[PDB]
DNA sequence: GTCAGCGCATGG
DNA sequence: CCATGAGCTGAC
């Protein structure tokens, strides 16, 4: 993560729902804002949560009325995406992961929040011809909020991953905010080869297969892109490998492949997959951020987390259009 | 609970 | 034509 000076968001209040790991607490709390509310229902995921922070979040949220939480003054939520990604069976509203939405509008309604923060896949905004993404735009307006989207993609802005969400903002109307925006991009100086652990620690995931085939040669020269060295098995996901000069695949949760959930990375004349660790430092997490003790779990977490640098940089932004009031 | 072979929509 | 994805499904 990046290091913030100007505190914007300092004396607010906000809660952390589907909480995961904790990446929006993180990047909120570094604008000196406050957490004062969390939800989060998976048996290992609030293990890691309390090892870091020192409190177990609340359980099922479909089953938590409404009126028992605290007021707070920003709602954060990075809702289930199975239903609506490009790598799933695309079933949205009639999978049982697919109707959190709701539970969000509900909790709206009654706690009337200043600022909405939520975000999901990039599919999400094209799923069942654009629909999916105008149900939410106009549920939204309806609860008396200004809608503001857009596609961001992580290697524009400080780390070495192809990942693509859509991030979407919401403020309330009577604040009558007019001058919110996205932050402008900038040029990568990082890359895989910059946070790679030494070869002594990492010796156990190395992978020797005899049905390994060279399609490129390895570069010279570093870019801001996937490159391709090789395959092996059929080429399907995880059976990928790439360089460590150019930049990371998206890491996921629930995936295959002999390497499977990192993809597999051409290091030192050898091919293995990532370390824990890495996936932390590919995701912009701190050195100093315990992750769980099983190894299994730690994959699938990272997995469906959020990368901290965007987020800030967005927070930044909240702020300064709040704190912008002339006479 | 963990592991690995897979098969298809989307976006050029 | 060619490359990708906070995944699925069945095995123990
Ligand atoms: N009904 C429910 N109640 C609470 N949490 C739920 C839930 N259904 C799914 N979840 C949780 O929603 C999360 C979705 S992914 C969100 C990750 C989080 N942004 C982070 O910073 O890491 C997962 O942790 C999932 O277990």
């Amino acid at each position: 993560m990046i290091e913030i000076k100007d505190k914007q968001l300092t004396g607010l209040r906000f809660i952390d729902l589907f909480a995961g790991l904790g990446g929006f607490r993180l990047a909120l709390e570094s604008c000196g804002a406050e957490c004062v509310y969390s939800n989060e229902w998976d048996k290992y995921a609030q293990e890691v949560y309390e090892m870091n922070f020192g409190e177990k979040p609340e359980g099922d949220i479909t089953q938590v009325n409404e009126k028992t939480i605290p007021d707070h003054d920003i709602l954060c939520a990075g809702f289930p995406c199975q239903a609506f990604s490009i790598s799933g069976k695309q079933k949205g509203f009639e999978d049982s992961r697919g109707t959190l939405f709701f539970d969000i509008a509900r909790i709206v309604r009654e706690k009337k929040p200043k600022v909405v923060f939520m975000e999901n896949v990039k599919n999400f905004a094209s799923h069942d011809n654009g629909n999916t993404l105008e149900v939410v735009k106009n549920t939204m307006n309806e609860l008396d909020y200004s809608f503001h989207a857009k596609v961001l993609n992580a290697l524009d802005y400080g780390i070495p991953q192809k990942r693509e969400r859509i991030y979407m903002i919401c403020f309330r109307n009577d604040l009558n905010i007019q001058n919110f925006q996205f932050p402008k991009p900038f040029e990568l100086n990082t890359f895989v080869k910059d946070l790679l652990l030494p070869d002594s620690e990492v010796e156990h995931l190395v992978i020797d297969r005899k049905d390994l085939v060279m399609t490129n040669q390895e570069i010279e020269q570093t870019t801001p892109k996937t490159v391709r060295l090789g395959i092996v098995g059929k080429g399907g996901q995880g059976e990928r490998i790439y360089s460590t000069r150019g930049i990371a695949i998206t890491l996921s949760a629930y995936g295959g492949g002999i390497f499977a959930k990192t993809g597999g990375y051409l290091v030192n004349g050898k091919t293995r997959k990532l370390h824990p660790r890495e996936c932390a430092r590919v995701m912009g997490y701190p050195d100093s951020y315990k992750v769980h003790p099983s190894t299994s779990q730690a994959y699938k977490q990272f997995g469906n987390s959020v990368v901290i640098n965007v987020l800030q940089y967005i927070a930044y932004n909240i702020g300064s259009s709040l704190n912008f009031k002339p006479y």
